[PDB]
This record gives structure tokens, C-alpha cells and sequence, in this order.
């Protein structure tokens, strides 16, 4: 039931609203996704 | 008696008036939403 | 699925290590424990 | 390689060298484990 | 022919892009809807 | 109910008395008429 | 007295004036109603 | 349903966990507490 | 000469970027597409 | 039916009421014309 | 000029302000308390 | 194709309308001009 | 002489500093890039 | 009288507060237990 | 295996997101690329 | 029992062995007396 | 009586605690392991 | 001729001067060996 | 199998050979001796 | 296989030079001799 995080390599500029960032996570064959706080960035999470 | 707590997956845009964010969390079987005080998230919440 | 997320009330003092408030979280009748990045507080997490 | 994270559930105490976080996150079932540069945590890693 | 426009009574918080405001306004029973530029209010049309 | 309004079509001039106002828009097929607060614009009201 | 706040549910758009807040507040059954400085939410107050 | 707000009368000091600003809260004859994400103050809350 | 405008309907979330303001606009059947200023929505056009 | 606009090019002055803006829009091969909120532009629209 | 000083026994969570510390430790019938500068531990003092 | 931007040299005064901003480009050889949205700028278009 | 300017349509991520915009302007048949001040674009330029 | 210290064998993690350590301490049949300064290492005392 | 690490020689400017620095270190005969927590630099890694 | 501490008042010179400390500590109406760790001065313990 | 000594061939890492030292020295078949004060490593002791 | 760095996997305790973290780091088939500055960790380093 | 320790309270000056720290740490009435590290103090040892 | 190291019981005064030292370790059922680097102690070696 752990939740494994990684970087997506498909997202383009700047993560700030959450849907974007999960539906190219959930492209990525991933199952979530969220921004990070400070750069900006969209992670993407998956049960592992 | 103890909240839990979880991001909103449905909710677009930035987070700053509560209705919209209770909405959308609503409509994801929680029974409230509220936005972050800082990064501007929606919030959804239900009963532990 | 989904995770959510509450602050624990039984664990005492600063957050630095994951397991004891991992075994706190656990004793609340919940999944996981994390301490929180900058005011280390214990937070709980478990299935929605 | 792109590589999943989670922080180890039984790692104690604070992570200074990789291998007691390497060793742990192992017995995790997991790749392999590094510390987290500011917060000193140990976190595990998988391929993905 | 002309156009009547009246305040959305479905339409929650404030009023951003267009679709939002112009599917509440449908379900209202009118044809358009559109935001107010200062106020940033839901307007809903349909022809007087 | 609910009030639906649109800006009077045949109104010459400054809306400055409401009694113009409400008889050039009962003249248009609505039920009254009030001037606008800044521009003064005659609009035209009516049940929606 | 001692005052207790929550943000309005029924009030749309910014809050850039006072009335139309403390118009939709003093419908939600509260004393009156403000615009928060940065955001412009409109915020109800009463008695607790 | 609605939640009313007010910073609490005999919490001392700044707010980093709930426990202790819930249980001066419901001294207060509050339902809850929780803290300020920014400011950090502690902020009863119960049922307007 | 003159080009017309309107909002995008498929465009999500925050247009702070060009080229995925473009591309959602020409799914629309537009030429291009570009962000507002201050709210950050995708406009549409295309020759008049 | 999605609304294109787009600025008119022969509307002199400062759009106040609405009959002058229409009338120059319809000259120009629009359906109607409306002013703009704040600066007062003529504002011409016909279907996309 | 002298203050006999131990750790409290009573104070829960982190000791930033001086006033939370203060109040745990008269409450442990000593006469004042401040916090650690790096731990941030409740010290309780008393007149030795 | 793409379309590079720069303010006009020779438009005299605030940027309101669109013709007068579009007839100073075109002087200066450029395609289209239109105003900036706050500094009320005439900014002239052509080909990259 | 006279700058061209346009945003560039590569440049992947948020534009911090100027040598990575430089450099994909560049690679865009640019001459120089810098980023914008709040949200950080990167925004090509190229002789007129 | 002789007081005599050894390293705690049943306290888990850092050492941060006293009343953790001790309570450890008294279950390996010690009578106090503190933490180490640098290390903080939970060290039970008792009469020697 | 293990990661050899050393920063990029060719990668412009602070390390933001991971693609761009992944891209610069591949095409210098690396594997992967990752950026530094703090300093935000580029480095390149092989398996050792 | 409760220990209280505070740095002696009359032990000459830096704290090195036990037993100067602990002397000078009981002719200041004390139980026992140590040295601290780093900066290696005696302190005297008694009950608080 | 007498006691040799050697550094543990199994323990990773730097030698904070002493449980963990021991239960590396006892899986090497020696009875005792413990952390050298400077460099912490771990030492493994046995009846010499 | 670039060098590559690696944490080492078998140097015991911490990195307080080089010959020790040196002669480790060659037994992994690596060139030299250093401490790091805060944290005194044995880094080993070889040619790309 | 569990050695307890504290510091001689007879042995006089600095603690350089074992022999001499064991001697005088019989006679307390312990079971063996030896020197700390740095500071060079005798410390008796005998079983809990 | 492995060389178990303990202070030696027998030698008197400064160790200068190996063969002293090894002389008196050998005649305590010890492989070899040689002394400390600093505090010039005769330490004892042999198999483990
Ligand atoms: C200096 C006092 C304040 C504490 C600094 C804490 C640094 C920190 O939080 O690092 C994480 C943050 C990146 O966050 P994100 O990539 O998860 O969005 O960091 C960065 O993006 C790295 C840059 C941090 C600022 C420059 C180095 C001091
Ligand atoms: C101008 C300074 C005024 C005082 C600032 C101090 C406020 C404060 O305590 O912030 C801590 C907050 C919650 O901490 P935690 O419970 O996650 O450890 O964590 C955060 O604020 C970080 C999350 C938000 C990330 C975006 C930051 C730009
Ligand atoms: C020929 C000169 C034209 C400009 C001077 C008058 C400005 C103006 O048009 O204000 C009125 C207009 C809406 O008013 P109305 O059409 O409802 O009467 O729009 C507004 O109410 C805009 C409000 C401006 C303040 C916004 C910040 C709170
Ligand atoms: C000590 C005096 C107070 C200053 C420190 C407290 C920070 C604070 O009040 O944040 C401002 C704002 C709150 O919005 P509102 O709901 O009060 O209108 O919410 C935000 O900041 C939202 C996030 C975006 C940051 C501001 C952008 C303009
Ligand atoms: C006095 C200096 C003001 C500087 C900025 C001027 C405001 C401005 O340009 O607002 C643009 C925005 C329209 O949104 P957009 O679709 O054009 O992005 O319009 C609005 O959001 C209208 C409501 C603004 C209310 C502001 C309250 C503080
Ligand atoms: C250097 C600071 C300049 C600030 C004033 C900007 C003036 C400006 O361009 O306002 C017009 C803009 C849209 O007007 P319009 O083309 O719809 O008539 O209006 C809007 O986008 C709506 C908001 C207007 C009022 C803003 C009050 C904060
Ligand atoms: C590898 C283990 C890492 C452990 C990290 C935690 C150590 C720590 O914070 O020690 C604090 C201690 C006293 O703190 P306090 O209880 O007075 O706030 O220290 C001091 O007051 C002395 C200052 C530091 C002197 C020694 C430097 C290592
Ligand atoms: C190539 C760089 C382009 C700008 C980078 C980002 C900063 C910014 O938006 O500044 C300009 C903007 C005016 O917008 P516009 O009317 O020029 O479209 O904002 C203002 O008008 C506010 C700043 C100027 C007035 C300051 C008054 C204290
Ligand atoms: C604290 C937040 C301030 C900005 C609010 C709007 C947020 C936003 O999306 O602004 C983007 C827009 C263009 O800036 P840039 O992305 O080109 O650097 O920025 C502007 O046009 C800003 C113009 C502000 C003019 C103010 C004059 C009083
Ligand atoms: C480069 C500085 C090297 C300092 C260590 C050498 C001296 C040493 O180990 O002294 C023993 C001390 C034990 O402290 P404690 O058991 O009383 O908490 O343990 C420590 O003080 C260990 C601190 C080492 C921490 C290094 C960063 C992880
Ligand atoms: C920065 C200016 C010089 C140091 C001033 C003293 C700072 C201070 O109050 O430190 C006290 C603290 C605990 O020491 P002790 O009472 O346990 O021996 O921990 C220490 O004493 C650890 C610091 C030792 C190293 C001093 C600087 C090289
Ligand atoms: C003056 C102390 C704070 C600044 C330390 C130097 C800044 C720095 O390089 O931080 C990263 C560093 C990494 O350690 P190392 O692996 O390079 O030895 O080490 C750390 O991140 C450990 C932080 C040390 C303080 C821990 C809390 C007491
Ligand atoms: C930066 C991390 C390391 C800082 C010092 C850690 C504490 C430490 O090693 O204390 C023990 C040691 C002497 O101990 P001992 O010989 O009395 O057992 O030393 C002391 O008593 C400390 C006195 C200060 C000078 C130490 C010189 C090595
Ligand atoms: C205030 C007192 C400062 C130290 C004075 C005493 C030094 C001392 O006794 O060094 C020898 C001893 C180990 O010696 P030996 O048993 O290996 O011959 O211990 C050491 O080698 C410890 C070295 C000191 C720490 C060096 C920096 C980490």
C-alpha cells in the first residue's frame, strides 16, 4: 500500500493546477499525479 | 470525529473561493472541500 | 487508490524519523506515518 | 534510469551513507535506497 | 432577436473561463452564459 | 422570479428621470425601466 | 462579544465592495459581511 | 453545516500541532481547533 | 484583414504557454491561440 | 452556435449605447455590436 | 541569580515560544520555562 | 506562421482603439498593430 | 536595431535564468531569449 | 551515592525528549534515562 | 550497479526539471541525468 | 526522583574528572556534580 | 577475563547505537560489539 | 580527462582524514578516495 | 552480558595504560578499567 | 584469519620501537606486538 513518486518526462512548463499534471502522469502508465511545492514540478505516483 | 484529507482530482483552476472546491469534492464522495492557505489546492475531506 | 491524510495526536515531540510515527499512525488505527517537511509534524495516512 | 521513490518504513534513525539505507530499503523488496540531500531521509528506489 | 441577460443561480464562486458558466446556465434553462468583467459573475442569456 | 434585463433599443439620449425610461421600455414589450448608475444607460426589464 | 467567521457559500464573484457581501451573508443568516484583502473572498461574521 | 471561526482566547503562543490547540478550543466550549497554515495561530471552530 | 476571436471550449486549465493554447484552438477548428493577460484564457482565432 | 468577435474598424468615438455599435457592426457584415466594459470599444460579433 | 532547570514532563510537541513552555512548567509547580534552541525542549526552572 | 512583435515608434499617446495602432504600424511597414492590455502600448506584428 | 520579439514554441520548463532561453531561441533561428519576469516564458528576439 | 550508566537496548530511534528515554529506561529495570548531547543516544542510569 | 556522477559540461543555465538535464547528458555519452537538491546543477550519470 | 541542574558557582577551571566537580558542588548545598560535554563546565545536580 | 578486539566486517554505515554493532559482532560469532568513540566504527569484542 | 564520483560502499565510520576513505574506495576498484566536507562522507573517484 | 560504567572517583591524573585504570577501579570494588578516549578519565566497569 | 587486537599487561614505561613490545606480547600467549601511534601503548595481536 505504499505510494512510489517520480518525475514525469512528458509534462511541458510550469505544474500548476493538478488535472493536467494526473492525466499526463496517467498517460506516462502512471496513476496519479500532483505539482510540486516550490518548482513547480509535476510528479507522478502509482502503488508499488 | 477525525477529518481526513486528500487533493481534489477533478478540480480545474486555481483554488480560492470554497464552493467550487466543495463541489468537485462532493462529486468525488467526500463530503467537503476547502483550498490550501498557501499553494491555492482544493482539499477534499471525509470522517476517517 | 486514493491516500488520505490527518495529523496524529498520540505521538509526542518533533517528527525526525519515519517509524516511530509510522508506529504511532499505526496504533491510530491507520496504514502509514510520514513527518511533515518544515514544522515536522507526525501525519497519518491510509486508504480513503 | 527513471526510478520510483518512497521513504523506507523501517529505516532508523538519521540517513548519513547509502548502504544502511541501501540495506534497509533492500529488505523492503526494493532496488536500491539514498539518502535525501536536505532532510536526511532514507529513501528507497525501484526501476520504473 | 434581443438578448436578456440575468445572474446564474447555480454558477459557484468566481466566474473565470466561459464553459463553467455556460453549461450552469444551460442547465438553467438558457442558451448562453458568459462572465462579467469587473465582478467576474456568471451571466446567463437567452433571447427576450 | 427571476429578473431578466437588456439595454432599451429606442432611448434618445441620457437616461437621467426613470419615467423615460420605463416608458420607452414598456413601449419595447417589457414591464419596466431603470437607468444605469454610471453611463446612464436606459435598461428594459422584465420576468425572465 | 466574541465574533465568529466563515467564508459566504452564496455569494458570486470577487468581493471588491462590502454591500453585496454583507447582502449575501445577512441572507446565510449572519450580522455582516466583508471582502478578505488579497483574494477578495467574501467572508461572513456573527456572534458566536 | 456550516463551520463558524474564531481565534481562540487562551491558546498560548504559536500553533504547530492540533492537539493542544483543539483541546483549549473545546475548554472554550469549542468542537474542534486547528492552526493557522500561515500565521499560525490556533482557531476554534464549531457549528454556526 | 480583420481576425476573429472567441474563448476556447476544450482548452483545461491555465494557459500559461502558447503552443498548448494553439494546438487545443485548432482542434476547435481555429488558426490560433494565445493566452489572455491577467486570468489566463485561451483565446481562439481565426480569419474573419 | 459559438460567438466570434472581433474590435470594429468604422465605429467613431466611444461606445456608450448599444444602437450605434450595432448599426456600425451590421454595416461592417456583422450580425451585432456591443461596447466593451471598460475603454468603451465598439465590439462587433457575428457566429464562427 | 541562579535557576535550577529540567527537562519538562508534561510539555507536548515542539517548544518554539516561551509561553506554552511557561505554562506546562508552573503547572509542574515551577516558577518560569523556555524552550531549546536546537531540540526545541521544554526546560522548566526554578529558584535552586 | 509565427508572428514577431515590438512596439511601434511613432503612435502617439495611449493605445485604445485598434485602427489608430494598426495605421502608425503599417507606416512603419509593419502587417497588423494592436494595444497591450495594460500599459495601453500600440504593438506592431509582422512575419518572423 | 528595431527587436523582434515572439515566445519561443520549444523551450521546455520554467525560465529562470537566461543562457537555457539563449540557447533554444537560437536553435529557433533567434539571435537571443530571455524569460519573462512572472511567469516565467521564455521569449525569443530576433533583429526586425 | 554510585550512579553507573549503560546504553539503552529497547529505546528505538533518536533520542530527543527525557520522558521517552526514561520510561525505556525503567523497562530494562533501570531508574532514570536520559539522551546523549551529540549522538542522542538514550542512556539508562541506576544506583550502582 | 553503481552511478558514477559529474556535472554536465554542456547544460545552460540552473536544473530545474529532470528531461533537459537528462537530453544535455546523454548526448555526452552518459546514461541519465538528474538535478542537484540545492544547488540545482546538472548531473550526468553511468553505471560504475 | 526528579533531577534539577545549574552550572556551579565556585568550581575552579575547566571540568575534566568527576570528582572536583562533584565536591565543589556539595559545599554549594547540593547532591552531586558533572561536567558538561563540550564546553566543560561543572554542573551541580540535586532533587527538584 | 581479557578482551580482544576488531572491526566488524558486516556493519554498515556510521556506529551511532550500540544494539545494532552488537547484533552484527554476534552474527560474526563474537559476543559483544560496540562503536569506537572518534571514527564510530563498529568493534566486535570476544573472550580473548 | 573528466572524473567521475561515487559514494563508497564499504568505508566504515565517518570520513575524517583520506588515507582511510582512499584505500577503501581502490578496493572498489576506484582511482582516489576524499571525505565530504560536512556530513564526512568517503566519495570515490575515478576517471569517465 | 550487559556492562554498566561509570567514572573512578580514586584515580589520580591522566588515564594513558589500562593496568593502572583496572587497579584502581578493583579496589572501588568493580570489575575492570580502562581509559577514555580523549580526555584520558578512567572508567570502571562491572556487570549490571 | 582475522587479527584480534587488546592492550598489553606487562609492558613497562614508553613503547619506542617494535621488538620490545613484541617480545613481552608474545610472552603473553599473543602472534606480535607494536605500539600505539600517539599515546605509544604496546598493543597485542594475533588471530581471532
Ligand atoms: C535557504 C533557507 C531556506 C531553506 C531552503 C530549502 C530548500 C528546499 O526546500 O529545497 C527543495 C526545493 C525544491 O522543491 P521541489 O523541487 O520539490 O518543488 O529547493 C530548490 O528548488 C532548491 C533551491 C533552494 C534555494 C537555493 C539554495 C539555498
Ligand atoms: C513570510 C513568512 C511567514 C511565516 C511562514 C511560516 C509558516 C509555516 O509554518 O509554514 C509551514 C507550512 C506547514 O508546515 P508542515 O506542517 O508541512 O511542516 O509549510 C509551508 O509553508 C510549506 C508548504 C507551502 C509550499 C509553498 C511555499 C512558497
Ligand atoms: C468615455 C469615458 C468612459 C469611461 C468613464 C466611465 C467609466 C465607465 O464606463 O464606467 C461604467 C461602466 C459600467 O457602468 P454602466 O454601464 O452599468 O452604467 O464600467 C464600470 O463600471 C467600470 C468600473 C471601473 C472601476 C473598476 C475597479 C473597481
Ligand atoms: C503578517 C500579515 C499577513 C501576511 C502573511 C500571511 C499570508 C497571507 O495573508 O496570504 C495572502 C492570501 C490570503 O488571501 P485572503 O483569503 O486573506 O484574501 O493568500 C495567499 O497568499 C495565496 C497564495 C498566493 C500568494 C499571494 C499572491 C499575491
Ligand atoms: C489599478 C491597477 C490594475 C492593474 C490590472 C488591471 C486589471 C486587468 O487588466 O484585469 C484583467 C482582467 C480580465 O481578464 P483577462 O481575460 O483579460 O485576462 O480583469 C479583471 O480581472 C476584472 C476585475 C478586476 C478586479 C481587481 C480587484 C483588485
Ligand atoms: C499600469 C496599470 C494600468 C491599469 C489599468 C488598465 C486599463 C485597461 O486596459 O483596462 C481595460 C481592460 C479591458 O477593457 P475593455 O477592452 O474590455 O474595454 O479592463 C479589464 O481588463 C477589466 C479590469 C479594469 C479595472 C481594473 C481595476 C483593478
Ligand atoms: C549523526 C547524528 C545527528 C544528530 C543530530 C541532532 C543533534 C542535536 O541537535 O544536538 C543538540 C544538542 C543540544 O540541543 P538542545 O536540546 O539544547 O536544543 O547539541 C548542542 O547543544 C551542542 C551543539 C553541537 C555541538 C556538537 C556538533 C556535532
Ligand atoms: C518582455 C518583458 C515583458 C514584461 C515581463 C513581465 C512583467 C510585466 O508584465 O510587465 C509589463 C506589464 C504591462 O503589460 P502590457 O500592457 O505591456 O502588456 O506590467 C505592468 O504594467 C506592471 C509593471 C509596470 C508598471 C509599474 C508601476 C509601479
Ligand atoms: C502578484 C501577481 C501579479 C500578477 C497578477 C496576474 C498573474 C499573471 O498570470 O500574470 C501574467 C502577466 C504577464 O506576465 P508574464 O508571464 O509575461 O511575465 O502579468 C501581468 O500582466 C501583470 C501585470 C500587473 C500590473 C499591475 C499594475 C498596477
Ligand atoms: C568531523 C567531525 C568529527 C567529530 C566526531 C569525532 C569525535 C566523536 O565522535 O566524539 C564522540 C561523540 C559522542 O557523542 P555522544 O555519544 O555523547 O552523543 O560523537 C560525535 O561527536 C560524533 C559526531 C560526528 C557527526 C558527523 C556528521 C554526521
Ligand atoms: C559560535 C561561537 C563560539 C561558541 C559559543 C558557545 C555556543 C553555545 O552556547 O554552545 C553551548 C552548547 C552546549 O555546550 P555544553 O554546555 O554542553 O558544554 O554547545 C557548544 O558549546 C558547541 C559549540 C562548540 C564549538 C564552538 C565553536 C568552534
Ligand atoms: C552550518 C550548518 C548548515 C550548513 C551546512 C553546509 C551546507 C551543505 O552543504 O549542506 C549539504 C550537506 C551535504 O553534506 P556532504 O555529503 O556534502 O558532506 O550537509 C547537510 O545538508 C547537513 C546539514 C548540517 C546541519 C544539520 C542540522 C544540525
Ligand atoms: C563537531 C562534532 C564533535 C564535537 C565534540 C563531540 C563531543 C565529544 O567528543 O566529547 C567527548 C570528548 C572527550 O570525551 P572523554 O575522553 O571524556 O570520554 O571531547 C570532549 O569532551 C569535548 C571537548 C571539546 C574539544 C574536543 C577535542 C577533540
Ligand atoms: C582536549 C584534548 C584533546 C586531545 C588530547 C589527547 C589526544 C590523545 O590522547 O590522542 C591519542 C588517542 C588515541 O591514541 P592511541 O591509543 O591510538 O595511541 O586519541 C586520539 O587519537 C584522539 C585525537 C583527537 C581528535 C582529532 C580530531 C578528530
Amino acid at each position: 500500500a505504499r505510494e512510489c513518486k517520480t518525475e514525469s518526462n512528458t509534462f511541458p512548463g510550469i505544474c500548476i493546477t493538478k488535472p493536467p499534471c494526473r492525466k499526463a502522469c496517467i498517460s506516462e502508465k502512471f496513476t496519479d499525479g500532483h505539482c510540486s511545492k516550490i518548482l513547480r514540478r509535476c510528479l507522478c505516483t502509482k502503488p508499488c
